[PDB]
């Protein structure tokens, strides 16, 4: 949908409170789209028999 | 005369209303030519003598 705001990159300082979060730990958060499954498909045949209509 | 003009097919869908005509009925014009009897021959002998005129 849109790379730039579904991948995101923090540090610990931009997370924890002041002076409190550690150097060199990273919060990544990524909100990704997996395959789906596919579960059924419902077909809906409507013969058309008519040329006039 | 014209084979084209003279043997049509037409669809119910184009003889019937909108809706109306049912698939799979047809309608064949066929105007043919058939032999005539030959009733008379009116033969009218016509002797001609003269060389000069």
């Amino acid at each position: 949908d849109n790379i730039n705001e579904d991948i995101q990159l923090l540090t610990d300082f931009e997370v924890q409170p002041k002076c409190v979060g550690q150097p060199g730990i990273f919060h990544l958060n990524m909100r990704y789209r997996p395959p789906v499954r596919g579960a059924r498909i419902n077909v809906n045949m409507a013969p058309a028999l008519f040329d006039n209509c």
